[PDB]
């Protein structure tokens, strides 16, 4: 019974968010929910009762996974922002804190009265799956722009 399909609406595994990073000048497309089952999709943000999209306060978490080391030097650092696009409106983040916390971390993935960024990435070649250990982008908003 999937013979219908939609396209419009918020729907996971869909392009919602753009994520750019102007100090690594680098830029990663960011798609509603983050289905770990599949491999098609590179990015996706967490879903949850208590997780929301950056549209204007709201806790932000974001999923990715590491393969091989180029920037991440930069990446790790408060003096890094991470820009998400969102309803032809730019949110700028600004990295507060990096740390390191398990999987099932859920206070890194509860609610958030406040526009907060967090990336939690890992699934390294090494583990098969979700690692023990995710690593932790911890960001909040500075300024935004709206067009």
């Amino acid at each position: 019974g999937s013979h219908m399909s939609s396209q419009t609406e918020h729907k996971e595994g869909e392009k919602v968010a753009m994520l750019n990073i102007p100090k690594l000048k680098k830029k990663f497309s960011i798609y509603w929910g983050a289905d770990d089952a599949t491999l098609k999709k590179g990015v996706g943000m967490f879903v949850s009762d208590v997780t929301t999209t950056p549209s204007g306060g709201g806790h932000t978490v974001l999923s990715g996974h590491r393969d091989t080391v180029f920037t991440d030097l930069g990446q790790l650092k408060e003096k890094d922002t991470l820009v998400l696009e969102y309803d032809n409106k730019t949110y700028t983040y600004e990295i507060q804190k990096i740390w390191i916390t398990h999987a099932d971390d859920r206070t890194v993935i509860i609610k958030k009265e406040e526009p907060i960024l967090t990336l939690t990435t890992c699934y390294p070649f090494d583990y098969i799956g979700d690692a023990p250990d995710r690593y932790i982008i911890e960001a909040k908003l500075t300024g935004s722009y709206s067009k």
